[PDB]
C-alpha cells in the first residue's frame, strides 16, 4: 500500500510524542520521556485509500534515522501549544529547518497547534491562522488528551502530500 513519510517537530513539550502516540493506539500519555525520538508506522484510510503513515516523533543533540527522516520526509507537522507563547513564536525556526534540508521552499507542511482543552490558552486561534496565511499552509488545532483535530491534522498534511 502507499506510504506516507511524515515528520513532527517542535518545541520541547508542545505535545509531539503525545499527539503521535493518540494517533497511533488512541490513548493519551501524561508521561512521555522528552528524549526518546522513535518512528512509529499506523495502516488508516484517508478518503477512500488504505495506506501507511509512517511518523518520526522528534526530540531534541546530534541520528541516522533522523537524518534520513529530514531528508526523506515528505510532510511535516510543525506543532506548538497554545498556552506556550514560545513554542509558536520559534514556530518559524522550524519552517526554515525544514526549508533548508529539504533545499526546497514548497514543503508539504501543516500548522499544528496543541492542547486546546487547557484553560490557559495565549495564542489565540486567529493568530495562528494569520501565520498559517502568510506561509500558504493549513492549520489545525488539536487536544492530544480530547483527540480534537488529531485525525484531522495527520490526515490534511497527507492531502498536502498529495498535492506535491
Ligand atoms: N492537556 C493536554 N496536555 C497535553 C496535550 N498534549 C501533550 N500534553 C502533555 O504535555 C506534556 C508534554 O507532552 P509531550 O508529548 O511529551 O511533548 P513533546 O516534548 O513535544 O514530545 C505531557 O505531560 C503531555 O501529557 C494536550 O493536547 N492536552
Ligand atoms: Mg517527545
Amino acid at each position: 500500500m502507499t506510504e506516507y513519510k511524515l515528520v513532527v517537530v517542535g518545541a520541547g513539550g508542545v505535545g509531539k510524542s503525545a499527539l503521535t502516540i493518540q494517533l497511533i493506539q488512541n490513548h493519551f500519555v501524561d508521561e512521555y520521556d522528552p528524549t526518546i525520538e522513535d518512528s512509529y508506522r499506523k495502516q488508516v484510510v484517508i478518503d477512500g485509500e488504505t495506506c501507511l503513515l509512517d511518523i518520526l516523533d522528534t526530540a531534541g543533540e546530534e541520528s541516522a534515522m533522523r537524518d534520513q527522516y529530514m531528508r526523506t520526509g515528505e510532510g511535516f507537522l510543525c506543532v506548538f501549544a497554545i498556552n506556550n507563547t514560545k513554542s509558536f513564536e520559534d514556530i518559524h525556526h522550524y519552517r526554515e529547518q525544514i526549508k533548508r534540508v529539504k533545499d526546497s521552499e514548497d514543503v508539504p507542511m501543516v500548522l499544528v497547534g496543541n492542547k486546546c482543552d487547557l484553560p490557559s490558552r495565549t495564542v489565540d486561534t486567529k493568530q495562528a491562522q494569520d501565520l498559517a496565511r502568510s506561509y500558504g499552509i493549513p492549520f489545525i488545532e488539536t487536544s492530544a488528551k480530547t483527540r480534537q483535530g488529531v485525525d484531522d491534522a495527520f490526515y490534511t498534511l497527507v492531502r498536502e502530500i498529495r498535492k506535491h
